[PDB]
């Protein structure tokens, strides 16, 4: 958010982040929710908009995660990956249109509980059909309806078939959408996206059915220093999964997912944090139901100003011992340091 | 984007974010192009530092970061440095730079290296000098001293680059151009000769110590008009594949040309006609075989100079009785850029 | 650094530097000091301070190395590799806190001797304990005494630990500091530390002992255009080590390193220097005392100003062809053309 250029109609900044950041779990973190040790990572992106005209603007973003916990040995580049990337166009009163690596039209929603200090926002998997970041998006998005009814948005979203060597990171071409209303600090939001799953992903041991599916809808309320909001969704044939024991993987024949968060913000700069998660899937090739992630969240960042925070998220891992796909049990709790610009 | 300006020393960054689709037949693999998604962004910087009245020095980097993999294992694929050089510059003498840069051959075929999305085939990286390619000493002589506006030549030494592959390989070469452009007309003139390595030379195609690229260009641009023609040789240089025996190396020769005509309408609209043609000769167990041939009809819109949108549409002329297994299918590009 | 952002108290510079590179040595290197052929680079980094208030600021810092001598094919990220990544605190008269991928603390007393136009600055190894950049460190650093005398410094550091897939690039938890004076042109720097190996360490058949120790020393005269530094340290299980002739890895159990420098600055701009390294380990497995570096530099940088530079660096190495450890023998010499912002 540093400004380099803004002349001639076109507007650059250059954004990013430096977070030193700590895991702490039981042993060496193999059966905790979010692993042991050191968890450093740099972001860098741009974002960059130009005003064609009075009623017409062009914009494009990119997006990178740098990993900052490797060694400068071969394993150098290990979590290093583009997060964001593509670019478009937004003509006043008709919408914005643009094409690229972006956030499936699912977040829409599930982005209201996404709000934790470090961890939170557990059904958001990245390539993975509407609910994350995906690949080969091409999205459209309508505020306050055509500028005619204040606070109603809605979007409309096709996803190009991803055919890739990973059915965990594969998806068929697919269509979705969202419709929000925000008001007096609250927003209602609902999502919806079905594509067809790839051959690869049928082939799966886990999962079966030739379409995915992916809904949520959402609740919040942002105000009086105050910031509370829950999700609901359901998932067909669309969340990853793997069977610890038997070394097998694929995707839920279906979920149910909620998520909770609370939130105080201190005018000092503190603002805890509270939470609750669960993730359940359920026909599950040879096992039935079983919890993906069941936790309660405590944290608190502690903001300095708008460029240096600190924070210490704690969860508190409700999976037990017996999990049927051997979904880690232990807690973990996660300490960090960020500067950000 | 300038984001410093101060004490003598300019630097810009730049870049562009490109959302970008191909559309072939079935999976694209017999295709000219490929299929599906094709995003991808550049980030790059450029300086300049005012050293005395008669000396700057300079420098340049730019990276390619693929859009269009997961966030998963295959993340960096096709991630890379494109360009990384500095260099310094005497008034009315030339430049001298070192480092990652595009060989001097380019110096023609950038002339036909103007499509919206593809184009400029052979001007392959990492292949001596008609692409980008590393360990390059560049000289240059813009304006002929100062006295004549338009005419330049180079001189460019090629260090030997022993790489495990023969493809990304080159022993030790030198090479030049010679160009001059006057009220919208251009010619340009380039070669360059390089010895090839123990590991190139062990392909099974492809015969010769030394390695030989040239390549001449004729331009018309102005009038909202560009014409261009590239026509080029080259010996021992060109990598190519056999898919049927699983064989490679490189062409013993090739004949290339390359022509374009683009209009510019005042409203932004830039339509683009080409052909494409390199054709192999002396392929052992082949003889002759096409490694190219298409029509392209393609065009940009430009909204500014930040802004854009483009379709590109790839005739492809090649056949299914291809010798080497060239990909006979055509492709369509269609992309949308944001750039500062 | 470039100024690419300055207002409402935070200051962000974007850096980095192209540099052109080309090493020389006999045959293609294998058995040189510095290898041959293209060694051509890029460094990006982005550098932040906030003011907080009064007494507190903000800082992060982050930089990246990307290798331009690789091809575009499938070798092209050879050697590309996060540097630094790091946040922190820095509290007025009182002392810095940061946390992330940063230098360790004995680099406080070897950076005395790391200013060779290329080479030098051998012992200060990536991902080794203490000696140079490493992850997942926690910096206290305060200087001038808190405020009470100028030129007197220390610092103190933990080490978490890091259990990679290799035993070059593991550490296990560690603490160290380092303590400095630097009085008008001359400076004295004491530095230790101490850390745990892990078991992965522990069974290479190369190196023996529960803990890590480095240490090191420095004294340097830096005024009236001369430069002149000497280091002193010594190691236990801490310098890694290969026998190219056994194929065999790890640790020397004893290291004795002696680190001397000697530069003149012209204020035309031109630098030369001339300077002497050798390390030695001690009580190594199948061999007992053997070299790993041993040479004489002379070398020159010419500073045109402060974004360009040009400069020779040329190896004579002393290491003998019958060296035990398989060590090069063969000089190098680099030449190097660097802009930098
Ligand atoms: C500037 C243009 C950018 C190129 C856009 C590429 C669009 C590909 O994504 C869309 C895929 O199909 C959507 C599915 O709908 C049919 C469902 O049976
Ligand atoms: C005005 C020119 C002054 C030239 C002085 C001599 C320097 C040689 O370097 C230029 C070599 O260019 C080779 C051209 O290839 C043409 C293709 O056949
Ligand atoms: C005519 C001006 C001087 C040369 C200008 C550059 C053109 C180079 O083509 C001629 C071959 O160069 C020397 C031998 O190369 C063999 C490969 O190692
Ligand atoms: C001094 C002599 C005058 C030379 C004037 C410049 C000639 C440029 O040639 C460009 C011809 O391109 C045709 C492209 O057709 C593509 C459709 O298949
Ligand atoms: C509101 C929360 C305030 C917390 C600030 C957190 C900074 C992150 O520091 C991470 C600690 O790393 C420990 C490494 O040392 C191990 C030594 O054996
Ligand atoms: C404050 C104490 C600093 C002591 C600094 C001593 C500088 C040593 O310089 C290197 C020795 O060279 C010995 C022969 O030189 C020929 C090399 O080619
Ligand atoms: C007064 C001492 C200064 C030392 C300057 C040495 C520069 C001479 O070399 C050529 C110029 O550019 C350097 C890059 O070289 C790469 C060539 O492969
Ligand atoms: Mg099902
Ligand atoms: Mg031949
Ligand atoms: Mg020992
Ligand atoms: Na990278
Ligand atoms: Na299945
Ligand atoms: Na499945
Ligand atoms: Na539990
Ligand atoms: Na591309
Ligand atoms: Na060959
Ligand atoms: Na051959
Ligand atoms: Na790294
Ligand atoms: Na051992
Ligand atoms: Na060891
Ligand atoms: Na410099
Ligand atoms: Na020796």
């Amino acid at each position: 958010a540093a400004e380099i250029y803004n002349k001639d109609g076109n507007k650059v900044d250059l954004y990013g982040k430096a977070v030193g950041l700590h895991y702490f779990s039981k042993g060496n973190g193999e059966n905790s929710y979010g692993g042991n040790g050191d968890m450093t990572y740099a972001r860098l992106g741009f974002k960059g908009e130009t005003q064609i005209n009075s009623d017409l603007t062009g914009y494009g973003q990119w997006e990178y995660n740098f990993q900052g916990n490797n060694s400068e040995g071969a394993d150098a580049q290990t979590g290093n990956k583009t997060r964001l990337a593509f670019a478009g166009l937004k003509y006043a009163d008709v919408g914005s249109f643009d094409y690229g690596r972006n956030y499936g039209v699912v977040y829409d929603a599930l982005g209201y509980t996404d709000m934790l200090p470090e961890f939170g926002g557990d059904t958001a998997y990245s390539d993975d059909f509407f609910v994350g970041r995906v690949g080969g998006v091409a999205t459209y998005r309508n505020s306050n309806f055509f500028g005619l009814v204040d606070g109603l948005n809605f979007a409309v979203q096709y996803l190009g078939k991803n055919e890739r060597d990973t059915a965990r990171r594969s998806n068929g071409d697919g269509v979705g959408g969202s419709i929000s209303y925000e008001y007096e600090g609250f927003g209602i939001v609902g999502a919806y996206g079905a594509a067809d799953r790839t051959n690869l992903q049928e082939a799966q041991p886990l999962g079966n059915g030739k379409k995915a599916e992916q809904w949520a809808t959402g609740l919040k309320y942002d105000a009086n220093n105050i910031y509370l909001a829950a999700n609901y969704g359901e998932t067909r044939n669309a969340t990853p999964i793997t069977n610890k024991f038997t070394n097998t993987s694929g995707f839920a024949n279906k979920t149910q997912d909620v998520l909770l968060v609370a939130q105080y913000q201190f005018d000092f700069g503190l603002r805890p944090s509270i939470a609750y998660t669960k993730s359940k899937a359920k026909d599950v090739e040879g096992i039935g139901d079983v919890d993906l992630v069941n936790y309660f969240e405590v944290g608190a960042t502690y903001y300095f100003n708008k460029n240096m925070s600190t924070y210490v998220d704690y969860i508190i891992n409700q999976i037990d011992s017996d999990n049927k796909l051997g979904v880690g049990s232990d807690d973990t709790v996660a300490v960090g340091i960020v500067y950000q610009f």
